[PDB]
């Protein structure tokens, strides 16, 4: 139903697992940090960091252009994603966009 729904989101990403954080930083760089799920719902999710290794305050953004990264038992799922609707520099949601492909598969000979 219509609440922001998912596909197979939840096939690679799940509800406790963690994701990078690589936030453009058109004005500064890029920030890529780590953070754990804590609830995921379909196209979104909601995160709470891994540390102390915060980013600058008045930085982050609820539409900041963010890209998240998950090992799930074959490659490295990445996807696109916005902020969506931030809450503190350490909790905030996800929403996915342009579907998750396997990027990136530990090129390790």
């Amino acid at each position: 139903g219509m609440s922001a729904d998912g596909s197979e989101y939840g096939r690679y990403f799940e509800q406790l697992q963690k994701v990078n954080l690589t936030v453009r930083l058109g004005d500064t760089g890029s920030f890529d940090g780590t953070a754990a799920i804590t609830s995921l719902k379909g196209s979104l999710a909601w995160l709470e960091l891994f540390g102390a290794e915060q980013p600058p305050p008045n930085t982050l953004s609820e539409g900041a252009e963010v890209s998240v990264s998950v090992w799930t038992g074959g490659a490295l799922c990445r996807c696109d994603g916005r902020v969506e609707t931030l809450r503190d520099d350490r909790q905030f949601a996800i929403r996915l966009v342009g579907r998750v492909r396997e990027l990136q598969r530990r090129e390790y000979f």
